[PDB]
């Protein structure tokens, strides 16, 4: 439209982010250590790692007992490091079966057992544990060679 001069100024804005924390009591509980022993594989080679599986279920069974076995589950797997044309996920597909089979049968042989619960809770461990072996091996390889 038309244009005319004007005068004004100033700018400000609100700030609404309060926080009021409180302290809480503390407690501590015990835990136990456990592990597994392999009987044999007959055609697969064992890789290098330390036990560190990390899985979250957001379910009842994770707190009920899985938290105790979380520390007993290994990270090393049995796989084909030989000259085989495999994609990263392809050798993992083969790896999950052989790793969970040797773990479930050896507990049964040791006088322990496994149920549907054990299959389900361990499957999620083993899925990532197989790819974790490759990703850590390949990282070591590009740094200082495989170990």
């Amino acid at each position: 439209g038309a244009m005319d001069p004007g005068q004004g100024g100033g700018t400000h804005s609100q700030w609404n982010k309060p926080s009021k924390p409180k302290t809480n009591m503390k407690h501590m509980a015990g835990a136990a250590a456990a592990g597994a022993v392999v009987g044999g594989l007959g055609g697969y080679m064992l890789g290098s790692a330390m036990s560190r599986p990390i899985i979250h279920f957001g379910s009842d069974y994770e707190d009920r007992y899985y938290r105790e076995n979380m520390h007993r589950y290994p990270n090393q797997v049995y796989y084909r490091p030989m000259d085989e044309y495999s994609n990263q996920n392809n050798f993992v597909h083969d790896c999950v079966n052989i790793t969970i089979k040797q773990h479930t049968v050896t507990t049964t042989t040791k006088g322990e057992n496994f149920t549907e619960t054990d299959v389900k809770m361990m499957e999620r461990v083993i899925e990532q544990m197989c790819i974790t072996q490759y990703e850590r091996e390949s990282q070591a390889y590009y740094q200082r060679g495989s170990s």
